This record gives structure tokens, sequence and C-alpha cells, in this order.
């Protein structure tokens, strides 16, 4: 349905342009009423319903009824639309910790305990989502971000709900894309589906969160999935020696072929690792 259709610059005042994708570029901005630092993400449609460079309808209001329904900590929020004839614009819970994966980055991996501070932050992130039958699919590194690199201890947040939908029933459709290096088997099989998919996604990051070492990633695109689909992960000595067995255990269950044969999250919280 129709959102907000005038110029938001009467209203907002963008600035940085934080991140852009391949149809969309993040910059803050404030409000005029509020100082309210936002930043308002505009996502390139397509000039008839057959271009090559943009996105769909479909997509944009899809993103936008999936997020307009959250609220929840580790998950950023929604505040508004503002439609304009080009785009259409999420006004969305500014955010500017970009990637913890990067915010870390100069630091190698952590330490379990400080490490699991932060799985367990997501670990409930997704699973608010989760019970609420709205799988995300894309969870990971690059989305993950925190909400000031600069407080003593980070609360990372959730976005780029682009493959994200509905597993209500949904006709789950439109295919569209995922990488290379993350997507659950399913994906790379004939595109099934899950919740049950982004514990996939999540037992990943969890054994690069703490390890600097992609676990199937290749030299070539092909190449990899060929390592995703059969899973024929090993821990690195080098890459792992410091790994409390415990801590292995948990990723491990979380690279298993069969769906239902590999963890979930409710189970994955309370996992012998997470246990407060």
């Amino acid at each position: 349905t129709v959102f907000r259709q005038e110029n938001v610059d009467d209203y907002y005042d963008t600035g940085e342009e934080l991140g852009s994708g391949q149809f969309a570029v993040v910059k803050k901005c404030r409000e005029k009423s509020t100082g309210l630092q936002y930043a308002a993400k505009f996502i390139k449609k397509r000039r008839t319903k057959s271009s090559r460079r943009g996105v769909s309808r479909e997509d944009i209001e899809r993103e936008v009824s999936i997020l307009k329904e959250i609220q929840h900590p580790n998950v950023i929020t929604l505040h508004e639309v503002y439609e304009n004839k080009t785009d259409v614009i999420l006004i969305l819970e500014l955010v500017a910790g970009g990637e913890l994966f990067d915010f870390l980055a100069e630091k190698e991996s952590l330490t379990e305990e400080e490490a699991t501070e932060f799985l367990k932050q997501i670990l409930n992130g997704v699973y608010y989502l989760h019970s609420l039958q709205i799988a995300h699919f894309d969870l990971k590194p690059e989305n993950i971000m925190l909400l000031d690199r600069n407080v003593p201890k980070p609360r990372i947040k959730i976005i780029d709900f682009g493959l994200a939908h509905k597993i209500d029933f949904g006709n789950e459709f439109k295919n569209i894309f995922g990488t290379p290096e993350f997507v659950a088997p399913e994906i790379v099989n004939y595109e099934p589906l899950g919740l049950e998919a982004d514990m996939w996604s999540i037992g990943v990051i969890t054994y690069i969160l703490l390890s600097g070492a992609s676990p199937f990633l290749g030299d070539t695109k092909q190449e990899t999935l060929a390592n995703v689909s059969a899973v024929n992960y090993e821990f690195e000595d080098e890459y792992f020696s410091n790994t409390s067995a415990l801590a292995k255990d948990f990723i491990r269950r979380l690279l298993v072929k069969d769906p239902k044969k590999r963890m979930t999250i409710q189970d994955s919280l309370q996992h012998p690792w997470i246990k407060p």
C-alpha cells in the first residue's frame, strides 16, 4: 500500500553515506522536529516491469511489510516509509556499528567467553523471529551490526531483510539469491526453506566469530558450493588448537546436511556452550 509521497527534504536532512549495495545506498540523516539522527535507505526500483537494474515493488513492499511488523532488541525497527517516483526509501532505525565482523576484525577472533556474549546476542535476535514464522535467510556477518562501536559492551542488530520471508505458509516464491559461502544446503540444492535454515547460517557465524577462517569458501564460486552441498568442514589446527571441544560440538551440530536433523534456535539457545 501507499506510504508517504512528498519530499523528505522538507523533513529530513541527509548526510554521510554509510553503505551502498547494488540497488541502494545508506545515508545518515536527522529530522526536523527531533534531531534523532536516522538514515534513510533508498533501494533502486525498475523503470519498466522488465528492468535489469534495481528491484520490483513486490520485494519492496514485501521487505517493508515484513519489517513494519517487527519490534525487538538485536533487530532494527522501522520508523515509517517515504516513497517517491524513483524509489521507496526505508526510514530505518539508525545503526552505525557496521560489521561486528569488522570492529573485532583487526582483532582476528575474540575469546569464547567474550565471544558467546555476541553469539548469544543474535541467537536471541533470531529467536523472536523464528517463533514469529519469519526466517531471515540472509543472516551473514556482513549484515550483523553494533549499535555503537563505542559502548563498552555492544548491542548488535539485525537487518537486510531481503530473503527474509513469512514462513507462515507462504507461497514461498521468488527464489532470488544468496551468498556462495553461507546459504544452507537446501538453498544450494533446488530452494527448500526453513527457519531451520537460519540456524545453518548461525551455525556458521558461530564458527567464524571464533576462528577467522571460513569453513567452505573456495578459490572459485561454484567450487565452494561444492563444499556446502556436501558439508565437509574441518577444524584447522593452527586455526583451532585453542578451542573447547564443547565449543566445537556446537558449530558442529550446526553444519548438518538434512535440516530436521540439524539443531534449531530453541535447542541451540540452550546448548551447554550457552549455559548461563
